[PDB]
């Protein structure tokens, strides 16, 4: 649990700072004989100032996305600046509650998603493309989403569009035997687009519930993983997009997902490796920059670690 | 030759005939074979069908974009045609099917070089555009000897400037056929080079100037950027793009690259005669909206040999 | 020194002459230059500066320039045409030099608000490292106080270089720890100096992109987190089949403000120099032509038309 | 713990199959009415043979090194055939000894080296010359080793001879900062013997008890990494050099030992992230192949992590 | 085919009937050839062959046998000199393919104990998958058993390739998960070939090296394990600038017994296939000259020859 | 120029000089002063100082062979020597570093290449090994000059058949300076290019051929086994290695890989006025057991200088 350490040990460092500020103010009421007529400070720019600008280096430095560290910045300010503390209150926690504030308000995307409430509602079968690089986890994520859906009532088939990595698709269709899904395939090397419509026509007929859609996490010869993208998009027509990375790689999650982004617009997002993360920053930055909910977290390896995201959760990780 | 795709049009007008029969025998059931002569094919008889067809050419390497087409240009012949009960549908289906394929190799212009070359004010510029390793530098040399043969005089201008082996490879052939190659120091400007075979050109009273360019990004770097200034500068007649049908992988791709920093007028496709595929070479001119010009089926001189849409519908059909 | 490009100025210029005393020759009180008299000098001469680095840009608006000075000028008999036509030419290559804003770096920091930002741009091996120290150097012996950002965060070795360097004229470099966020470390920089009350900041900027993300987006970000008074093109003069494009590619992502050609005495072709300022759209400010401090020289237009005429 | 998953399942499959040949032939026995006169089988080579085959198709799958499987083979071949078993004893038991005997042996390698022991008796100071690819967890094992060597009497310094990398030493520096360690370094890009030797240097001045090499893990530009290591062993003559590999990396630790040992010879070796290895055939080749012994494992993050090598938990770890 | 090297071995004929003449003529019952005719026809016979592709290893052997054939050579007058001479070139070069033992390969399998394991060696790209099926079509119609291995464990692509030739003529192919050891895979082919009688084992082997370690050592690593009786290197013949250096390599891991060259029916220079045989002294046991399982031919000295001179 | 090295000896003498003075002072204790005269050197005076002498010397790229037998030479002419009391150590001390210096310069053989030319039967063969932009090309024009300049007729071979632009530049100044280029086409066999210069030179009785070299490995490949082919095929008289002297972590590494190859008899070092450093440049002809022949001093065909010790131990000293 050294999770999400260093995003941690930069916010407690901000409001320690602040909390000196507004500290020296109450001695100097105290020191000047004024309470006679005030028993509270109001924090001024003055008590803030350095304080945000070191936290903004300080974020930058935790893998924080400079659009985060901006509306992190702003909200907090406007938050403090004015609010009124009276002398002998825990100002600490005054302080505090207004950095959660705005951490939270960062969280917030312009949409919630309810993947069964989705699902149930609509004319299968749902199809789920997977987009994201190697190493992010994807393979392992389909399998253990596979697992989360069958576990609540809905049939699964898997497409094994990443038609160069037979190692992959191997270790897919282990999984898959273990849980019950089927996989289709076709030979080594096959056009992706072609392997998913197939697997589409497949749950049609057979009417299952959900298809899930591996694929390709590096370009092949000669042609873009992201033209690739498009074009299974476009064959597909996925009812959701989902953006997998590794919670690991904090210097290069946010722009993974900034490039597919540009590609096929991502609907939501999973991290994996989460557990491990002794960072945070760019975990913290995804779903503001690529306006998206984190749908769930990989927090071990086992395959109920795959778990829904809360917010609450995050927070209190974050937070202690 | 073309047999993927041989095999998978085959198996569509199969699975639209089974579909068909049950019509028939849906009519046999209700007992009105007495009154009601024919059937008319219905969404319902295509579709699963064409759903096959677009994983069968998807796989044989057809762009999207193609597939796409073909699906509605099919789908539309077929839906609502009335055919004769107890008939043999497989000819009545592949004809669509043969149709479909027939405008898909439709492009917005036609192209006649010999035509294009006399009406214009000489010389007539010829651009190359294409990576490595597709002949381009071949394919050029044969194209000069076409012409000539035709009486046009003909100079070709040495702009792949970084590849001292394939300039001497050219000036080879081209001695051999009589023709002048214009070339400056290695790793020249490329544009340079063109537009100064041009002012010889002019001249001398050249009727053709043929451009051979880089197939590949130098350090500097980049190759689409090259062909850009060298099209701005020498202002081609004609932008030919060359590519290797073996190469069904790439090869629309290719041309989707080189189309947008550039637009394509003309394709060129070599060692055709060896596609056992087909999917790429088939799809090549909707993609780009561009004519297939000439073939390459083999290695003499006159194995570039002008295209035709007929010979190359037969090629597919057998 | 710019042997290529005057080698070739030249011999359109007698090209032209020629053309010239073949029309004095024909009349026998003016001859009148015309457009069949420069044609096919100045297609000759596109080839020829296309050969010289000349960027395609730069050599289509000096055929015009060229053409409109001389095309349908009546010069008087008896008079030399060959210093007339060079002396249009001289004023095409002039006006290619001329920027749509020169600028007074000294007055630009004066009237600013401290701290002024300076924000380098360029690939490794330009000498971007080495001429942020000189500039350094020539500010502080204008008497203004100098911070150096070392935001070029994953090279250790030029970072000493810088730190070396910066001692030696009693110059402070911020710098965090190894493959720090360029953005972060320039910001702290900023900072420091607004606390300081420095006059200048100077941001010593990465070359190539990391296993991580294009050097194009990272210098965006610090163009953003930092809002540049100033942004500087470093270019090594002797990569004259490279700088232009390169300064293409930084403008594209953060527009430049003036350029800084480096090694640009040993340049004895000069089409890319020639070209650089008017496809980007900004002035040279200073030119490398040594390895002394004093060899950062605030660059003159006349200075380099000399060099290219004689 | 499924740690050795891969190794223990194989030998396991192989004690099995004997076990079934073993008890068909004690059931001919019964069968033919031979229990008047015998109440033993003697097992055959027939009982052994397509087993011995299997288990080397199945060991070099799980990475064994061939030689090892080779000596493994026969060493179990000789224990076997010709033993005399009891009906009505437990076989398992008797075959899955000569197979522990087996691996216990191919674990021996003609020296154990006594750590303290051999730095209380030289002339001061011990030197350590660390040799290994980068990944391999060089940089944090020689840290945790110096802390190792500290609490245990002995004063240590570092040699920062990992030149070219700027994060790694900083690191370095960390951890040592710590644990109160010196580390001596010079300019970025140093040349890693000067380095080195200047350590010595310091050391036999100020009376320093063992010095600890950290070397470089790549070939920088024009020249191997094999030779630089050659040029630091002979500015610096070790007292004892040690090879540092990732036991994760199972396809290639062997052959990274065996690239090293032919330039500089390795005396001992230590594996990082050996709690964490699923498989195990090349942490059981190593130190038979390069004819050295394994003198501490990384089973941790924690300094206290880094533990002296037992023989008897390692083969618990592999047989349970 | 074998143009280029047709060529100069006539050019060099053709140079020494010059001086053989010039000496015919000379006297005027017998003429001798001398040192002074045939040297500086072989220096240039040297530099065209090292232009072709040859060896030099082949060239000096060439040299040494033309000159001990020649010089001192006694000709009777009115004799054809350009066929005599030629004929002496000829048997130095049907020298120079003989190699230290010629090879029965159905003899060598009759003979022995089963089964007779084939281990090939050779990089990617040489048609060594291809390659395997045909030379299993083919012992298949001489009426022995096969199995391949599929040790070629990091190319799904291959392997998918060599089920389908495999299973269209009744070849069996045992393979391991992806990336699998290559020797293991080889091994447990073997122990199946004992186990069902077949008599021979083809092993299909990686043409390149992993993320891992040398090829070469992985060669020798199967080789230890499966200990082959016969090891075949495969090259394509249009690989003229790599081919002999290719086997020299692999010679040096594992001894080489034989060698098959594809895509020969292409080959207009043929330098390389007349220097492989010598260079690692192993005979040419097929040739492929087409496209079809039949286009792999037992190779005969004689066809090459044939090629060779006309 | 050559600073850092001269930095470096620099204080090792001012360090030996602080111990001889405690040796002094010492004498002075006991109240000796009045009966001797001298000290001698002993090994605890120089130790210290030799120990910090390695350090330094690996920082300035000297090679750790020349280290070691720099330490040798001088540790063993230091020790025993007797010094006159209350004088100045300085010269003295830095006398015995100036000779070891010497000495490490000392190879087995001396060449004195028109000596060696003019007793040799024609044509007098020479061939270049070296990494490329180290100059090479440009240093066989200058050497080429300066033997014609001397009477001597020469011929270059390009065997750097798959650089265009080097060969190209190769004929340039070779046109300058009559003398002629022998190349076949582009991609040839090297060992047949300079073995077909070899029978020109016979033939037109050439004093000197030039072999010009690659200097990287082609696609085939290995730069070593090519230049093994050239010598087995060329035998030549000589073999130079030419390296950039800027290169100093770089230098004698790239001697040491040739040198296993192919044996060097003489070294060419270019750029050498611009070394700031000379660790390498002084490490170089100990390390390969052969003399630097010639060295670049400038961009002039006279700035390519014969060597002299002389020269290179004052530039060292000062």
């Amino acid at each position: 649990a050294s999770m999400f350490g260093k995003l941690r040990e930069k916010l407690k460092s901000f409001v320690k700072r602040v909390e000196e500020e507004v500290e020296k103010e109450e001695e100097e009421v105290e020191k000047k004989g004024l309470l006679d007529r005030i028993l509270t400070v109001e924090i001024k720019e003055k008590d803030v100032d350095k304080a945000l600008d070191e936290l903004e280096i300080d974020l930058l430095e935790a893998d924080v996305a400079l659009e985060v560290v901006d509306a992190l910045r702003e909200k907090i300010k406007q938050k403090l600046v004015g609010k009124k503390v009276r002398i002998g209150t825990d100002k600490g926690k005054i302080i505090e509650e207004a950095v959660k504030e705005a951490v939270s308000e960062i969280l917030e995307t312009s949409r919630r998603i309810d993947l069964i409430e989705e699902i149930r509602k609509a004319e299968k079968p749902y199809v789920i493309m997977f987009v994201g690089f190697n190493g992010s986890g994807k393979t392992t994520t389909i399998a253990k989403l596979a697992n989360w859906l069958k576990n609540h009532g809905f049939s699964v088939v898997i497409a094994a569009s990443d038609t160069f990595r037979a190692g992959a698709i191997e270790q897919l269709e282990e999984h898959a035997k273990r849980i019950g899904v089927k996989v289709i395939k076709h030979s080594y090397g096959a056009d992706p687009a072609a392997v998913a419509y197939d697997a589409i026509q497949h749950a049609k007929a057979r009417g299952i519930d959900v298809v899930l859609i591996d694929t390709a996490g590096r370009s092949e010869t000669n042609r873009n993983l992201m033209d690739e993208m498009k074009k299974i998009a476009r064959v597909t027509k996925p009812n959701l997009v989902i953006f997998v990375g590794d919670a690991l790689a904090g210097n290069a999650i946010v722009e993974q997902a900034r490039q597919f982004n540009e590609a096929v617009k991502i609907d939501g997002i999973i991290l994996t490796k989460l557990d491990a993360d002794a960072r945070g920053g760019a975990a913290l930055s995804i779903s503001y920059v690529i306006d998206a909910p984190i749908l769930f977290v990989g927090v071990g390896q086992g395959y109920d670690d795959l778990r829904p995201f809360e917010k609450e959760w995050f927070l209190e990780r974050i937070f202690g």
